[PDB]
């Protein structure tokens, strides 16, 4: 059947690179591997230097009669943050040439996010739920983790915008936590948690409660 | 390719009768050799003719790029008509059909909340004025800022985000000089959406 494999290379999750105890991975995924010749070879390189510790998963047969193969390379936190490049080379006999993809952290000088919490608009207080907002602005690169909590337990009902390119070339985002107004008006404290490589200890919190 | 990408009207254009909303059929990867593509255009299956195929354009990767733009009735698009592009060539065995329409479902009125700058932000030369727009459906929307019926230029708006009830929200951030905020200038966030009365509403923001 007619057409060739495709390769997708996926970065570590932002929170994985930023905590020593978690385990950051770069994932190389090959799809549309021939049903007939499904042998694939992965070579990995860190800054053009070949490495041998990835773990390639057994091939998965798909219902559209192709295979999908995935190799996971576990990376050192410091490496990814120090901007190394991760190259996946995929070879297969049905392929006139190997397919190479590279991924690294975005280029540029990191910048520290500014975290501001904003209470509910006056007008929202007629409603039974209100929006507590966290503005995180001025950061670089865009790889960031945002979450909300109260009383040491995370909150269940928030949404976070993707990062947006600002005019000075830094990124911003907003996270919206929705809570029942009684909780806001009872005076409970909510906190917006931000992890970004350019924070001290890779972490910062801002709290928000009614006067 | 040749690949075909079909694109909806900008939101502002379908909500105002004097503007011209159009769906656009973009074909990329047209050979260097055979840049004769034809476009066929159906509205809810029925062939229409007012499409206008732009001049055949060339690209860096030895490749051509061809665009047909079809004008649509405001009310057709808002009524959920389906717009189909059929793109024909030798380059491919059989013709390629793309269709788009408005997202389906009961439109819902955006709620619009202006929030002033965080007290912590008042240490900077510039402060962020925030417009929260939530609760709206479909995701098609336009947001602008003004002060003294003049457009303000220094704003960025997030894309729509799918919220927990299946409505969308977004935030728009306007950046102004601090002094402008403290002198008590009124700033206003304006929103255009199908589900608003007259398709538009504004909300204002000043020092208290
Ligand atoms: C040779 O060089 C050529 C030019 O350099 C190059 O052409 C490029 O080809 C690729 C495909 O290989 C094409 O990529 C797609 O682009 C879509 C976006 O088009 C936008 O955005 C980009 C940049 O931001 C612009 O360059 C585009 O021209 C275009 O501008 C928009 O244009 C419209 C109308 O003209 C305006 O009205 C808009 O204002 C304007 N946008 C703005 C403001 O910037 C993009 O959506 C495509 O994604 C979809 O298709 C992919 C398939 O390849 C899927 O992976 C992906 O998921 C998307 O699929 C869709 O997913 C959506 C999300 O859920 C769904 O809603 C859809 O249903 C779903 N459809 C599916 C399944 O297909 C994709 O990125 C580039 O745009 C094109 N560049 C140009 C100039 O057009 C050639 O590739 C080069 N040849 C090669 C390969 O060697
Ligand atoms: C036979 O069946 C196959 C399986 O159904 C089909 O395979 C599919 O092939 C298409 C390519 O045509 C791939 O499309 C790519 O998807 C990328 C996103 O992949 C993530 O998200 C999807 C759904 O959200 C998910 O199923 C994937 O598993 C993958 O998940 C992530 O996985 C990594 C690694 O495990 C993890 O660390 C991430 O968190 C996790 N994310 C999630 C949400 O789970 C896109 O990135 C790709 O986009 C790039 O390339 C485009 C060009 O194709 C381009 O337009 C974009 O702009 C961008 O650069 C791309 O869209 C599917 O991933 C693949 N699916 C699977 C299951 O692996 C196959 O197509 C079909 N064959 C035929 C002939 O029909």
């Amino acid at each position: 059947l007619l057409g060739g494999p495709s390769v997708f290379l996926f970065p570590p999750k932002p929170k994985d690179t930023l905590m020593i105890s978690r385990t950051p991975e770069v994932t190389c995924v090959v799809v549309d591997v021939s049903h007939e010749d499904p042998e694939v070879k992965f070579n990995w390189y860190v800054d053009g230097v070949e490495v041998h510790n990835a773990k390639t998963k057994p091939r998965e047969e798909q219902y559209n009669s192709t295979y999908r193969v995935v190799s996971v390379l576990t990376v050192l936190h410091q490496d990814w943050l120090n901007g190394k490049e991760y190259k996946c080379k995929v070879s297969n006999k049905a392929l006139p040439a190997p397919i190479e993809k590279t991924i690294s952290k975005a280029k540029g000088q990191p910048r520290e996010p500014q975290v501001y919490t904003l209470p509910p608009s006056r007008d929202e207080l007629t409603k039974n739920q209100v929006s507590l907002t966290c503005l995180v602005k001025g950061f670089y690169p865009s790889d960031i983790a945002v979450e909300w909590e109260s009383n040491g337990q995370p909150e269940n009902n928030y949404k976070t915008t993707p990062p947006v390119l600002d005019s000075d070339g830094s990124f911003f985002l907003y996270s919206k936590l929705t809570v029942d107004k009684s909780r806001w008006q009872q005076g409970n404290v909510f906190s917006c948690s931000v992890m970004h490589e350019a924070l001290h200890n890779h972490y910062t919190q801002k709290s928000l409660s009614l006067s």
